[PDB]
């Protein structure tokens, strides 16, 4: 049983790739000048498009914040103040004001919230109330809670889409269908100066409106302008 | 025959290239304050231009969308309503009402609807009915039909446009006269307020008027303002 | 001794490639390129693989 | 010498090896690449050549 | 047998495993130059040395 052998050594790394490429405009600015503008609001379609690029499950979220926001108190960033003075006026607009909407429903959801998704179409005046707001969180860098609202994901385990690349012609047809999500902004102020579609801060889902006339019933946002970030955040699930 | 050999591994890629860059403004406002304004409306020269590059195939199109549009009413989305109250007086004005002019014919066109593409000149009265009207649809992140309109490009697979680049000297020249297309827009209402030059949205293509004296015989546009978008969008072939 | 040897592949704006030669000796002059097999085909956007083996043998 | 080999051309056909494909599809585009696109550029002329080719190396 | 592509050969190619590889793998399984049997064996040579399969690479 004489033996004579020669060895080799294999080494194999799979190492992780994860992509998030955003095509749009990375400065998104929202002009009011004329009466109607400030009764409708803007409504910018198609401003930012994000395509994932992933080898394992994955959950993309939106999250806003802010320099308010990191204490604690979930306002936009005053930036100027236009005018003098007026009692009956405040300069703390709530984060969950912009709206956003998906050209998708969440494809692998488990959660039973207002809305697992800015899936549904935008709506007009006080009747939604949270199918479309954005999620607000004084740290945007952890998972948000079952109840919060998922672009591309769930919070759970069991609640994730597989890993694939848009380019690729994947289950989901190629391109736009599946691993490519496009984004639309929109804001409604009201006439009087009000935001009649803002919700909560607890979890940035629910339903209980806080637009000013709640915090006041005579408050009206201050002339000006105001500032606000939002990050789109994709974690391996 | 003894061998010594060492290999090289060769990895060659051909990311698609997919650009479409335009210029101008972003917000095209359409202003009626005098009486001749309403009978003949503005007519905006060189509002937008888009230039093309790309590396395989491609068509473009413009489709037409708003809010109301989303639940198949394809009208405009009002905005404000300026006024108490008129029976006679309904605030549903057609998508197809904005008609837009190309610069050029379409370069690579199969079809024989109304007109393939906005490359005809801008009408008086109701005359044409249908070769500058824009195209609508209730969604327009798919192909339109083959007997829609289609800005530079065909439904088809056979009838498309080379791959090239505006920048790059191609067979048209370079620069404006091929993969760079300049669109005009022009809305034309009426002095009573309605619009002779609507057409029908089944297509957006057909010739039949969809006036509002089509609607009521005695309808008009009620005063105040109302929202559309359009979208640019280029697909490859 | 030493041989030092450079790659270039030069594609084209439309997509064919028209550097491309005859594969029956891999020598001879008359193109290849894909406006030769279709006169409208261009290369489909995405990845390939090739090997390239440097091979000595005694004389 | 230097020869160029891939999974494609073991069977007879001297294509590149498709690898993905990126975007959905198109009848006027094809994924078969010549494998002579690849260009090869040596630092010398061969030092002993007897042959008439249209070029005996990569000089 | 060449490498395949896709779910199609499943086992032409593949690496033989075992628990213990210092004795003689199953008449099923995979040789590379021998059988498991007294009887499938290549006769005794020498690469170098120019044998009844020509000499070098060859045998």
């Amino acid at each position: 049983n004489l033996i004579s052998e020669q060895n080799v050594t294999v080494t194999m790394d799979l190492q992780p790739v994860l992509q998030l490429s955003m095509q749009g405009s990375e400065t998104v600015s929202f002009v009011f000048s004329q009466i109607s503008e400030y009764i409708g609001g803007l409504t910018q379609y198609g401003a930012v498009d994000l395509s994932v690029s992933s080898t394992v499950d994955w959950c993309l979220y939106a999250a806003a914040f802010s320099s308010d926001a990191a204490d604690a108190e979930l306002n936009w960033t005053n930036m100027v103040t236009f005018g003098d003075s007026n009692p009956n006026s405040i300069t703390n607009l709530p984060i969950t004001v912009l709206q956003l909407f998906q050209s998708k429903p969440n494809p692998d959801t488990n959660s039973t919230a207002d809305s697992p998704s800015f899936a549904t179409a935008f709506d007009t005046g006080r009747a939604a109330l949270g199918e479309n707001n954005v999620y607000a969180s004084r740290d945007p860098f952890d998972r948000p809670s079952a109840d919060a609202r998922y672009i591309a994901g769930g919070n759970a385990g069991a609640a994730e889409v597989a890993g694939g690349s848009y380019l690729v012609d994947d289950g989901g047809a190629s391109g736009q269908n599946e691993f490519y999500f496009t984004i639309s902004f929109r804001v409604v102020p009201a006439l009087p100066g009000t935001y009649p579609r803002a919700t909560s801060e607890d979890q940035g889902n629910t339903d209980e409106t806080d637009d000013l006339v709640v915090r006041g019933d005579g408050r009206y946002a201050y002339p000006g302008v105001y500032t606000l970030n939002v990050k789109f955040v994709m974690v391996e699930c």
